[PDB]
């Protein structure tokens, strides 16, 4: 065909059941994580071109950055259920990766500070048990599909998207193509 598993996506051997729909995970830590969200703006692209009625949901994992990588999973869970992922997102990244100035939960508190957020609704939402749960929801999804390693996605727990096998000349093509793939998989 046009579009071929194993060339670009996978098929998981054994089916996730009630997975979300669009399933995306990464790492602040992440090298290609951060050109796929500041260069490239993958998860916005598949966004445009996916059919509503089709959520999305990111999630961050804990194997990269060791006691760190957990602390800003957490961090993670703070910003979704305060929802401001839109906020946080592009400081943490830079923070860990271009900046050099996240080596502490504190200086990941600091960016929500930055970020408007109040400290009492930090810390308290920090603390909540709805973020514990909302970390282990996180711990789970990656665990269901045994993920080792980022950027990934999922379409319907079913399908694991494959950019290696994708070409990387041209920037925009690649997005289109991978939002085009999703959209694909989506349908199927």
């Amino acid at each position: 065909a046009q579009y071929e598993d194993g060339k670009q996506y996978t098929t998981l051997e054994k089916p996730v059941a009630g997975a979300p729909q669009v399933l995306e995970f990464f790492s602040f830590f992440c090298p290609h994580c951060y050109q796929f969200e500041e260069v490239l703006h993958i998860s916005d692209n598949v966004k445009k071109k996916l059919p509503e009625g089709v959520k999305m949901t990111k999630y961050h994992v804990n194997f990269m950055g060791g006691d760190l990588g957990k602390d800003l999973t957490q961090a993670w869970a703070v910003a979704m259920a305060l929802g401001v992922e839109d906020k946080v997102t592009v400081p943490l990244f830079e923070g860990v990766q271009k900046t050099q100035t996240i080596r502490s939960a504190s200086d990941i508190r600091d960016v929500f500070i930055n970020a408007g957020i109040k400290g009492e609704e930090y810390d308290a939402a920090w603390n909540s048990f709805v973020v514990k749960s909302l970390v282990a929801q996180q711990e789970k999804a990656a665990a269901d599909v045994q993920l080792r390693g980022v950027p990934a996605m999922f379409v319907n727990g079913k399908y694991q998207l494959n950019p290696q096998g994708m070409d990387t000349s041209n920037m925009d093509v690649f997005v289109q193509q991978y939002a085009d793939t999703v959209k694909y998989l989506s349908e199927k």
